[PDB]
């Protein structure tokens, strides 16, 4: 019984890892991931220049999950780029994901062109739950802009590239998004980013400072949505585009369900934030237990094999 | 300490009621709501002709909430219309909500024109999470069609009308939706319908029969989203358009938070489905307790008074 | 023949040390300063959180000096604060300078308040060549904001504090700056930071990456300006505010001239960057030689005794 | 390969010349510039009435440059005005720059109005890098006064006019200065005047008499600042306002870099003071050499073409 897996041409000893933005601000945190039972890590989403992010507190936990409005705090793309480039050289080095996005499309290209010109050859995750022009929703909710960006990107970008996606909630939107993604040599899509713009109240006051208390929701609230997005894209995307599943994972069972829906790799945000890197050991065991009980030996035995009723 | 409230020019002895689709299929169920501590009821969403709805099972509970794909089963608009018209005449009659929608825009107009021509003078709730033409999302996710429908509707419809809305998850979508709704003499908006197209898995198999197991999510999963939508519209809509809050209500605290966000009336779906009409007694007590502890006497003392952080 | 000196109530075995930003990124570099003939060190200018600084190359040498646009890279205030706090405990510990600034006035106060609350009791150098709001020059070129900041700072800050200053070039500016500084219990001012926004060309291309090639100039270019600023403030500031002299020091003679102008302590940037900590040994000898030849025994014998022409 | 150039509607055989204040006190010195390889000259900065300037010594050299506090010594505006007016008539006459300023704004207008009413039609350089009123910095460091002066000036002054500028050291100041200058039909700006108020020490004593030893710095110290100012304005000013580059020029390479930054004309102060008019021959050759090696034929081939990394 093995939880080994692959994304594109890359192997991983395990199929659990951090979700972008969680436990990946610094070289130290990343190393802690790398030395945990996690199969990989993804860097903090990096922008062209470093960012302090939003005023505190910008994160709060709940009995059910979390709410956050970080504002893309990070030490700058160069910091993460150099670090993952440098880890390539070392032996026994795990494969990693470099998460990035610009505050504007132009900045996004500047960043990608840097990565293209660099010595990094590993996986890149473009975060499309990102800022657009005024009067326009986050980029992945703007199919015209999403298509335009991906089109431009692939005229120059040759490294393995996947995209981080916000959840969709309508069949027609899944169809439309997939018709776009299928055009491009994407290595993967990652479903899902937070459920956007939720509101959490403690007493009569919001629990985070930025954005009037509105923030991305993660954790238990999110699993039905996460699994739906993973499955919906699994059923729609050309098989050359793999799916990373993110959202609501706190047990091996949750990870199992993501893989069942089609995920090749599972990411943990909220629960990792709450439990620390030890969580990988625990969840890996819980997943493997389910596989054993089921007689599954590799992910391949059940990945995408979710059953309809009757 | 009073939980009386108003929507438009209508009074209610209480500010809790059923959410459309739950416990409102028949005259009997409706009467049970009417004789509970609920301040009102809303009818099953009625279509021009009666509908059987989707294959069973079309509803499942979870530790956290519910998932359903009913397919708008109902006894037909005439059934509910006649019933709520007839209740107007009776003494000690509570005000009610007639929920309706067509399977097509044309059908929707046919229905509204019937209600317009009828003797009913009470509140009407147009359900805008309704079927669109192929290649188009649910109507409320299609602002162009939403605006066109509401525009047509108000050229003839003179009765008090509110709209049932799906959740939005993007600031720009709130802005765009509000810019549309504000144009019209809407009595209220009702946030929110189910979180659309979630997926629930028991074992290795989806738990509902219709739509490959995809369905509307309600209950605990949904409150952050529900509260956000209520508040987001509260801060955007002209005050002549009130807000009914729906989603994640299972305690007085949950209702309290909805009212805090701006809701004038709170609806219960999943929890009512699980607990039965007795839930109103319980939740009313729990809400009143919070008001007492806080020194609030009417909803007016705290409605819309949600606080940002220092 | 002694080059001992004092700043406020603190003694130093020598009157030469590093300039902020040079050879002081890490505990290791600082220790190398501490074990050199330097009389003290000043930490890398620390911000609230660590910063990567600007893209490389961000520094270039010239036959005459240096040009740089670092962007305040540093390991964060806590790193330097803890380090100098911890050195206090040691015996034969030299007195040090903690350099700091926020990216915004509010951040500056947050940092100072941390230092105030800490166990550090040594000298602090607030770098007043920091970002201002848009359409506003560096802070020390904005007398209104400078006065406001210093005013706020001294309502809570009780530790010995000096300010690092950019050069001024106009008599009236010296007067205006001095009239502000004199109001406050500043321990010292440090003249000067780089000559701002110089441009160096190699062939037909600028020699640094950030800011279109524009950067702070240090080294030989700067001495006339540096000496002028030291002297100009020496002749204007209440004697309770001492002067640290920085700029263009590469020989004992240069240090000598700074002390002649009034400096109690002399700092080396560019030349230290070029020659390493060994430079203190050399320059100290060269200074002492001048003192010997002149019959001077302590700095007091010539400090501030620059002569006008007959 | 040609170092010809233009400022406004005026041509010059060469793109090197003296900086105001250096080698231009008298008709004789000016003529020596005119007969050198320099493409032009600018007169000593003239005031309404002649001035002796500050006590001596008011100038000192250094291994790196110079420091001075002249105090605007000059033979009076009328002396320079008459001389450049008179040179206009001659055939084969080079175009020149008449540098002037009043000790007060009112005096500045009186002078400009004289030039306006005169027969001189050549270039005028108004020196804004020197002070005027108390509790207030030199004029060009006082944007409100600078804008007021230029506004008044252009209600009456119709001759080609440029301004001599002190260096700025802040992006916002460049923006603010440029937002002023761009309003006006300035023919050019000249960057830069001395780095103000530097201090030079020899042994234990300042090396100039006036102002406690404080003075304008020129020469090697200044080039990074000079080039930055030239470039910063080049990138900001409407192209109808050309840039003359001054500061740190001692080789063809230095002049080359100024032109690269945007300068249409380059001026030499300190190095000219040190080497005499022969310097133009030398620097012209050194510049032309760089142009040849680069395959440049006119200034136009590289002016303003400085590259980022
Ligand atoms: C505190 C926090 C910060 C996050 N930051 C980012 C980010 O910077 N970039 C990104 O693409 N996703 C970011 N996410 C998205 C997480 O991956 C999100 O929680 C995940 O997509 C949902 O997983 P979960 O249910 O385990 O929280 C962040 C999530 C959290 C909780
Ligand atoms: C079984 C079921 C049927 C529903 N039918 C309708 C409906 O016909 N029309 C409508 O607008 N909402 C319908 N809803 C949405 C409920 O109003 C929904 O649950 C509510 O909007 C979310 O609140 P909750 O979290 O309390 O369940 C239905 C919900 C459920 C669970
Ligand atoms: C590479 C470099 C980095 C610097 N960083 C800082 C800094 O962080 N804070 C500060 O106040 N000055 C900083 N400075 C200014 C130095 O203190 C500067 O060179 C000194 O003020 C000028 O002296 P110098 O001629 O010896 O170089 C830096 C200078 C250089 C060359
Ligand atoms: C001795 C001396 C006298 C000067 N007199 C004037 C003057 O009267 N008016 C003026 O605008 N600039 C005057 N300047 C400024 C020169 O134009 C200045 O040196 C030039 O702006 C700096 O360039 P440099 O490095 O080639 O010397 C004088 C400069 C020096 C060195």
């Amino acid at each position: 019984v093995s939880t080994h897996t692959t994304i594109g041409s890359f192997d991983f000893d395990n199929c659990l890892m951090n979700a972008a933005g969680v436990y990946c601000m610094t070289r130290e945190e990343l190393a802690a991931i790398d030395h945990s039972e996690a199969g990989s890590f993804v860097t903090k989403t990096g922008t062209l220049e470093e960012r302090a992010g939003n005023p505190q507190p910008r994160y709060a936990d709940t009995k059910l999950g979390s709410i956050n409005s970080m504002g893309l705090p990070n030490l700058g793309i160069n910091y993460y780029l150099d670090y993952v480039t440098e880890l390539q050289k070392q032996p026994d080095s795990k494969n990693h994901f470099l998460s990035l996005v610009g505050m504007s499309p132009e900045e996004t290209h500047t960043i990608l062109k840097m990565v293209e010109a660099s010595k990094y050859q590993g996986l890149v995750e473009l975060n499309l739950s990102c800022p657009n022009v005024p009067g326009k929703p986050q980029i992945a909710y703007d199919f015209e802009t999403t298509d335009q960006i991906l089109s431009e990107v692939f005229t120059y970008f040759t490294k393995p590239l996947g995209i981080k996606l916000p959840p969709y909630f309508d069949i027609v939107h899944f169809d439309q998004a997939a018709a776009i993604f299928n055009k491009y040599p994407l290595t993967f899509v990652n479903c899902i980013n937070s459920i956007g713009n939720g509101l959490v109240i403690e007493d009569e006051t919001v629990v985070i400072k930025p954005k009037n208390g509105f923030g991305g929701i993660g954790g238990d609230y999110v699993k039905p949505t996460a699994l739906a997005n993973v499955h919906a894209f699994y059923k729609r995307l050309n098989p050359s585009i793999q799916i990373i599943g993110t959202g609501g994972v706190k047990t091996g069972r949750d990870a199992f369900e993501h893989i069942l829906c089609g995920a090749s790799m599972v990411q943990i945000g909220t629960a990792l934030h709450q439990e620390g890197p030890q969580i990988f050991k625990r969840i890996t065991k819980e997943l493997k237990a389910i596989m054993t009980e089921k007689g599954y030996e590799t992910l391949e035995d059940f990945r995408g094999k979710l059953n309809a009723m009757a």
